[PDB]
């Protein structure tokens, strides 16, 4: 294999915690023959095939083949794996800016103009993964976080490579997982997955990040299933009253049912609103603010 | 109607009895009558955002089923108090742990026996039925026994969190349960209803009777791949003493048609369960099960 049979301690100081999640808990940690601060994800290993604790190894191992393969300045990077009889332990890329989300819940102001500069960052990364064939599978703010949050203009970095997945053509990927306010229908459905679900999650987060609401979210998640599936939303004008109609047109062509007739990440990158044609578009943006109040209020 | 008053004033909080991702349930004494149950404290959920804690609408939904249920093989619910952030549902205390732990510390163990406890799952998930109730979360660790320390322990169904009311002509959809449990019905997002309880005892029987486990693979998705397509066997190496009608009980369970599937009714019915004569009996009388792919399973 790969993973360094070793005491990850005897070749790192483990520091405080960055986070945890399911089955990982993630750590800052230096390490003592460089100096160099990264964090360390310890995964859980799974001790049965009927256990709901833990991470069997074969999907671990999936983490890392793509954790291997991804170089891009709004991608985490992989620096080392390390294993003992109980957890497999990633040493990626610290990234100790936050979330940003909880960045923009903080901003006094904000264009439509700076918005779309954010998420074009994040088009960045997908874009590479795409190229490589690789679909994420869990797009949603937690996910999307900055550097260095003390700089004027923060740069994003995507991590949480956990239900990642190579698309090999012909052959058929189904499996049901992440949080359902962004999955797509095709998700919920349990239907052939592909490179467009991310697509369709793009299309949520941009909703929210311009409005502060959520686009299918209902008082439970038998509701939000149901939205997601009859993609039953609206532009509330008490939210959307300030967004641009490109704006809007960028959201409508992303939250698509039909997987074909959805953007892809090249598409999403030429659309207007992201790539304006001419100076009247680029003035547009300019003049569209986002809705901090609303934002504040549901990220608060 | 749920009484706006800490329960620690009523009751004299014990030792914690166990826990999951939205409650903590924990040994109690009322203090007007010295009775004992079990107080499942559950996280009222803050936010329609949120994924911590549960909607007061689902906790209040669960509440009205359970005042609805009297039986000797469910759960018995006796009061429910909250305060700010918690739901408290006081409930019938079970002390016997676990059906399985139960059953791999057995020493021996034949198809007679089995179906006695299968039988005592019929009974209580066709009372449920009959008042139009879908568990929806049948599984091992949701199969309680009462005493423990007798020849015949008593079952008791509990967790009613997933459980819904079936209305006639109202199209019920959801995604939850545990992976190697749920129906195909379920995996696929279709409509919803009391045939996928009979799925759910299917696996149960499988895996009571060899220890195996039928769609369960190496990674979640095979595992519902493996359900969707019902693709499973009776591996000669765990099903070698298991008898025919027992089979034939679980085949007729593990249908993914739900106008096919078995009904409680018709699985109370059937002669493994409820044999038609003398020679069907004693068939299951000397059909011997094996505990040791069981324990392995399971200890
Ligand atoms: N490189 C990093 N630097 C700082 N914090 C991180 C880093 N990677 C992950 N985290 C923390 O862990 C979370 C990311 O999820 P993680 O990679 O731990 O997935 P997981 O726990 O294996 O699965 P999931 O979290 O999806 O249940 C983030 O919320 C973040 O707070
Ligand atoms: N009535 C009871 N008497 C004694 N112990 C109980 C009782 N109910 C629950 N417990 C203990 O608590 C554990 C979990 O109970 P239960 O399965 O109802 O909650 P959970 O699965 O943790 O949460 P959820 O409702 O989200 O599934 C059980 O395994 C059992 O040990
Ligand atoms: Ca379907």
């Amino acid at each position: 294999e790969t993973f360094k049979q070793q005491k990850v301690e005897d070749f790192y100081d483990i520091g405080e915690e960055l986070g945890s999640g399911q089955f990982a808990i993630v750590k800052k940690c230096r390490e003592k023959s460089t100096g160099l601060e990264y964090a360390a994800k310890f995964i859980k290993k799974r001790q049965s095939r009927a256990s709901r604790r833990g991470v069997c190894r074969e999907e671990i191992e999936r983490e890392v083949s793509i954790l291997r393969q991804v170089l891009h300045p709004n991608i985490i990077t992989l620096h080392d794996v390390y294993e003992n009889r109980t957890d497999v332990v990633l040493i990626l890329e610290l990234v100790s800016g936050g979330e940003l989300f909880d960045f923009l819940a903080q901003k006094e102001s904000l264009s439509e103009e700076e918005a779309t500069s954010f998420i074009k960052q994040i088009l960045d990364g997908v874009n590479y993964l795409h190229t490589k064939k690789i679909a994420h599978f869990d797009l949603k703010p937690e996910n999307i976080m900055l550097l260095d949050k003390n700089i004027p203009i923060p740069h994003i970095k995507l991590i949480d490579f956990g239900l990642a997945h190579e698309i090999e053509d012909g052959v058929e990927f189904k499996n049901i997982f992440g949080t359902p306010e962004f999955v797509a229908p095709e998700i919920v459905n349990y239907e052939p997955l592909g490179l467009e679900a991310d697509m369709w999650s793009i299309g949520v987060i941009t909703y929210i990040l311009l409005s502060g609401a959520s686009p299918f979210l209902g008082d439970t998640k038998q509701e939000t299933l149901a939205n997601i599936t009859a993609v039953s939303y609206d532009f509330d004008e008490e939210f959307f009253s300030q967004t641009s109609e490109l704006a809007k047109d960028f959201i409508r062509k992303l939250l698509v049912k039909e997987t074909r007739k959805r953007l892809t990440i090249q598409e999403a990158l030429r659309h207007p609103w992201i790539t304006p044609v001419d100076t009247q578009q680029a003035m547009v943006r300019r003049e569209s603010v986002v809705n901090l109040e609303n934002f504040k209020k549901q990220y608060v």
